[PDB]
């Protein structure tokens, strides 16, 4: 039915059928070239952008929000499609979550297109 968004307890996790390597890129352009702001205008910049293969996980760190960081983890299926899980703060990091998959997706369709 749809691509697999699930929102848990403050985490939003889904799968994006769309190919790692472009969503890697959307995922990495959108946090790191600020596409998305925050009405506290939070330090969203990364600590550790890691490949692995099946695996690319954007982890940036927050000073201003004592609850946790931003951790989005990119997962690689066979199936040219990808799997994202978010991680939360006690906050409930889904909110930012949701606008991101919004321009990660996005930015897939207009370079992908089909």
């Amino acid at each position: 039915m749809d691509k697999g968004t699930q929102y848990k307890d403050g985490y939003y996790i889904t799968t994006l059928n769309y190919n790692f390597n472009t969503v890697y890129n959307a995922t990495l352009q959108a946090i790191q070239n600020g596409q998305t702001f925050d009405y506290k205008s939070n330090p969203y910049d990364i600590s550790v952008n890691k490949n692995n293969g099946t695996d690319a996980e954007i982890v940036s760190a927050s000073d201003s929000d004592s609850t946790d960081s931003l951790q989005v983890a990119m997962k690689k299926l066979p199936n040219n499609a990808t799997r994202i899980s978010i991680k939360y703060g006690s906050q409930g990091n889904s909110i930012r979550s949701s606008a991101l998959i919004g321009i990660i997706e996005g930015n897939i369709r207009y370079a992908n297109t089909h």
